[PDB]
């Protein structure tokens, strides 16, 4: 009559789904376990988190995810260059159908607007960016933001909004240019993945229109989710 899972992961189930959590924890059929604070893996997390401010961020609990078969879909791109730990933000409640079947694509004939990449899967360098989109408030102020293995491959870099219909040949990924970049001379690699986590700086990337690097990907199988991470938005 109770539930075999950790405390934090429970904590965590409880508020994706605002009925037994052992059930809603199945119906996610992603493996969540939490990341040791002291271990190497966290610290380099919490550190990527802390560089890449430029609202003050609090890492609460950081969970190593595994969807099923991703692993299979991604395959194919892990032979890709490019390999980057990038954020994905969302709203809480968007986070049981994205473990449940994974970050996709909104479909051409779905009115949108705003997309200044075309639709595709977006992600941020900088943690600041990602965590806009958590929409957290002062009453209920713990958002979820995602760190995926994006494989990027040859970016194609634009610094104004363009809707994209198909990428230059050879071009496996679009990069929008922000005025704010990770100090590219900081950057580590975590499981052969590039990390940019150096302090924000200007980029020297000047006729812009972004504030931060923005990328795009427009196949589900370049996005290989890594870590979910719950963050206490300090006002
Ligand atoms: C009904 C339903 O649930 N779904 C069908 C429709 C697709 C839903 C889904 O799977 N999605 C995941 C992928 N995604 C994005 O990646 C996306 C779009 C978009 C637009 C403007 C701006 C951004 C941006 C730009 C910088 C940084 C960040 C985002 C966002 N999170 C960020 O961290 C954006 O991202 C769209 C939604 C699932």
């Amino acid at each position: 009559t109770k539930s075999k899972l950790p405390k934090p992961v429970q904590d965590l189930i409880k508020m994706i789904f605002g009925d037994p959590i052992d059930v809603n924890y199945e119906k996610l059929k992603t493996d969540i376990k939490v990341v040791d604070r002291d271990s190497e893996e966290a610290e380099i997390i919490r550190k990527y988190v802390k560089n890449t401010h430029a609202h003050d961020l609090e890492v609460i609990d950081i969970f190593k995810i595994e969807r099923e078969g991703e692993c299979q879909r991604y395959k194919p791109f892990k032979q890709l260059h490019n390999r980057r730990l990038l954020w994905h933000g969302s709203r809480t409640t968007n986070f049981a159908g994205i473990l449940s079947q994974g970050l996709r694509i909104a479909p051409p004939e779905a009115p949108v607007t705003g997309y200044m990449f075309g639709k595709g899967i977006y992600f941020a360098d900088m943690v600041s960016k990602s965590a806009n989109y958590c929409h957290t408030s002062q009453g209920d102020p713990i958002g979820l933001i995602l760190l995926g293995e994006v494989a990027l491959g040859n970016m194609y870099e634009l610094k104004h909004a363009s809707h994209i219909s198909k990428l230059p040949k050879g071009k496996h990924s679009v990069k929008g240019l922000g005025k704010t970049t990770p100090d590219p001379s900081a950057n580590i690699s975590l499981d052969g993945v590039d990390v940019p986590l150096g302090t924000g700086i200007s980029s020297g990337v000047n006729d812009t229109s972004l504030l931060y690097n923005e990328y795009i990907v427009y196949d589900i199988a370049q996005v290989n989710l890594k870590y979910l991470l719950k963050l206490k938005f300090n006002f």
